[PDB]
Parts: structure tokens; C-alpha cells; sequence
């Protein structure tokens, strides 16, 4: 072991996780890479579940949420999580994690604090910005795991080909809709239908908002 | 005793309900039928195609209704409800869900009969096909949160993340301070009328002329 911090552990795993997945993601598999004895790691981070929340909070440093500006709340909404999603694409099996953890730590709360800012920033109200936020972030993490699983895309490719087959080749008298939808909804291109959801999202909020008429 | 996929099926679901997802092994489901790998294995396959069919079997409870005049918003929220009882009245089918596609004879029916509703509003194809997808997402996500908070059938934890999230400096963090309760603890009943609003009038501008 040379000088062994808090930091250095974390910044390793990620290193590992990259790499090779999350379940390549031991204990001991960590230690091992490091040079040191369970001694050592167990002191500045504890067991698997504390180290993947360490873990994750480093990572956040990659985000940004921008300061509030003079009429550009929209994009800057946008800007906001696109940057989040960029984060997603990187990183193997970060959204996996996402799912059942707590959006806690140093990185996680300053991040909380700026994105109810610029909401709030929005002329939107409590309950809603409160919540809004959460909507967003949910609705961000769900898209990355749903591109998380699309050679590369020669598998998700035929798939998509041989569901826009049967699509089609459906009977029309009584399929009309699923006939004509065949595109859309088999569609991988993944960027567009998210610039769709957040088109949607943002302007509910906006609807949303001011409601006070 | 003639055993059949849908039987087969009515006790994956039967223990999947009164022991849990996490029990599940291909091992237990053949003992309770009194059988075989080999018969067993010969309709559903293996462990995860059978998941699929349990999700197809259970999607029976959804009712997407016939398009009437004026209550189009109305008649969707309805549909959004019912796919969340649907998911209340079963534990763990939501950590299922969000790995697998409605690929199964029955998703299609729905998906035909849901997208039939959508487009009855003004959606142009595109607008209406991601509408759905969108609306799935939320719906599946919101049960996966209502099931982490143990109901159905914690809150002292909660409780909890709001004494200590109102404790923060209050100049430094004005509005985590502010917006202390809100964020924490928030009755369910309330955070899924929000998201459906939100979504429904987006997908209303989205509409325009
Ligand atoms: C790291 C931090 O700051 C950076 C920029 C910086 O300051 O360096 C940007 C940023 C930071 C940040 O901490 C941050 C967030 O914590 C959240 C956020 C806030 C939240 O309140 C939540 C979630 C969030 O991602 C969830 O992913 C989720 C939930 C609830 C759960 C529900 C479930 O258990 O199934 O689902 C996911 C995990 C949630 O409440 C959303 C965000 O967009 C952000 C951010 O954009
Ligand atoms: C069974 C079928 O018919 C009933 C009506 C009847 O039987 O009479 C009603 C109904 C039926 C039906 O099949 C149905 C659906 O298939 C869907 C649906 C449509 C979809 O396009 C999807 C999902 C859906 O549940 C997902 O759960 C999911 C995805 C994609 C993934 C992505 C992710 O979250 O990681 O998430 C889950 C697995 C998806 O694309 C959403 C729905 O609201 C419905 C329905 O309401």
C-alpha cells in the first residue's frame, strides 16, 4: 500500500467499474488492485453498499447546473440534463446503482441546492419545483438504462428489425394503429425521443406553473 | 390434473405474492406442481422467458377504455390509475417490469388500445407514439417507489432525512432549507396526480393548433 485516502480507493473502484461492470466490483477484487490488506479498505469505507454511494458521488463533479439567467430558463433547464445524461453514457452500470440509492453526499446535496434554485428561478412555486426536480432526474436515469442495453448494436439492431417486421406484416383491419406506428415505436435513435421527453416535461412544468390565471 | 402454462403461471404469481420475486427459483415452482425439469421446462423455459408471461398474464387487469367526446384528458388518467393498481395489489412486479418489454399477446392488445386513445386527441404520430412510452416509464417508476416505502402492505427514516436536511446552515442552503418537507416525506396519492398532470399538459402543448 502506498498513501491510502478516501479518494484514491474511490477513484480506483470507478477505474475497475468502467472496465468491467459492476458485478467484476468486489471487496476483495479492490483491495487486490490496490496492493493492501481488507485492514485498510474496511477503515475509510466499509462494506459493498457504502463504497457504490462514495462511488457515485465522485462522479457527480462531472454535472453541471448553471446559474440562473435572464430568459434562457428553458435550455438551461435542458442544458442541465443533457449534461446529467453525457455523465450516464460514460460510465457502465451507473444508472443500475441510481435505481435503489439515496441522491445523497457533499456533490449530492450541492447539486440539489442548484437545481432547486434555478427551478424556483422558473416563477414555479413549492410543491412543484420540489417535485419537478425529482420528475427530471427520474425521467433522465430511466432514459440512460434504456440506452444502457442498445459490434455493439448489431444485437438491439435485428431485434428492432425483426419487431419493425412483425409490426407491419400485422394485420391491418384489425391493427390500423400499430401498422401505421411501426417507425416510432421501434425506433433506436435514442437522442431524439429524449430531446422528446424533456420538449414535454419542461412545458408541463411551464403549463404547470402558472396555473394562477 | 392436466398441467398447463396458465397453470403453471397461476402458482409462479401465487408464490411470487405470498413469499416474494427474490424466492422464485425454477426449484421451488416445480416442487409446488408436484414435476419435473423436464415438463416444466417444456412450456415457459426458463426462469426469465417465464417472467414474461407472468407480466403478459397480469396486464389482464389493465382496461384501456373506448375514446368519448370531451373527456380525452379525463379518460386517460384512468388507464394511468388502473395500470398502478395494478401494480399495488402485487409486490415486486414492478422490479420485473422495468427489464422486460409488453412483447406478449396481450401487451399488444393494449398497446394497440392505448394508442388508439392517445392519437384520438390531436397527436401527430410521433408525438403519441413516445407519449405512451413516456407515460409507462412514469407509471412503473412511481410503483417501484411506492414499494420501497413498505406499503400495501419506514417512515421513521424519512422523518429522519427532514430533521437533518432542515438542519443545514440556512444561508448556505436556503432552498433545501425552505423546501425541507416537500422533498422528503410526500404523501404518494399526491406525487402521482402531480406527474400525470405534468406529462398530460405537456403532451397538450405538444398538440398546439
Ligand atoms: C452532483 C450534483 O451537482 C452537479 C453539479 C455540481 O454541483 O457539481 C449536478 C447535479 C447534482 C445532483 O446531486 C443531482 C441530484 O441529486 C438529482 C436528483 C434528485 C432527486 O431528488 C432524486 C434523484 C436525483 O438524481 C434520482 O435520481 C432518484 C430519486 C428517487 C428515486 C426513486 C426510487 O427509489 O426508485 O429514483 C432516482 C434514484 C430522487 O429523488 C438530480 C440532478 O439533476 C442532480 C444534478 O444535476
Ligand atoms: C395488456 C394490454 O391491454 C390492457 C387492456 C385489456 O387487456 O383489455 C391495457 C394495457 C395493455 C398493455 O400492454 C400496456 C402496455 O404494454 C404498456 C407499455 C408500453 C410500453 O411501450 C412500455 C411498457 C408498458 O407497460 C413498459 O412497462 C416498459 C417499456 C420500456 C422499459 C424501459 C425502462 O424503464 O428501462 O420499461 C418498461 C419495461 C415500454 O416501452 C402500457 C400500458 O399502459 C398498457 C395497458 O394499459
Amino acid at each position: 500500500m502506498a498513501p491510502l485516502t478516501q479518494d484514491r480507493i474511490v477513484v480506483t473502484a470507478l477505474g475497475i467499474l468502467d472496465a468491467e461492470g459492476l458485478d467484476a466490483l468486489s471487496m476483495r477484487r479492490l483491495a487486490q488492485e490496490l496492493k493492501t490488506g481488507h485492514a485498510s479498505l474496511y477503515a475509510h469505507v466499509g462494506n459493498r453498499d457504502e463504497l457504490l454511494d462514495l462511488v457515485f458521488d465522485i462522479v457527480l463533479t462531472e454535472v453541471e447546473v448553471p446559474e440562473p439567467e435572464p430568459g434562457r430558463w428553458a435550455e438551461q433547464v435542458k442544458e442541465m440534463c443533457r449534461s446529467l445524461r453525457r455523465m450516464f453514457l460514460a460510465h457502465r452500470d451507473l444508472a443500475r446503482i441510481a435505481i435503489d440509492r439515496v441522491p445523497l453526499g457533499p456533490n449530492g446535496m450541492v447539486g440539489m441546492e442548484r437545481t432547486m434554485n434555478l427551478l424556483r428561478s422558473g416563477g414555479l412555486h413549492d410543491e412543484l419545483a420540489a417535485y419537478g426536480g425529482d420528475l427530471l432526474s427520474t425521467f433522465v436515469t430511466a432514459e440512460a438504462l434504456e440506452q444502457s442495453s442498445r459490434q455493439g448494436r448489431e444485437q438491439a439492431g435485428v431485434f428492432a428489425d425483426q419487431l419493425h417486421g412483425y409490426l407491419k406484416s400485422l394485420p391491418a383491419t384489425s391493427f390500423p394503429n400499430l401498422v401505421h406506428l411501426a417507425g416510432p415505436i421501434t425506433s433506436l435513435d435514442s437522442d431524439r425521443r429524449f430531446e422528446l421527453g424533456l420538449e414535454i416535461i419542461i412545458a408541463g412544468l411551464l403549463a404547470g406553473a402558472g396555473e394562477a390565471a
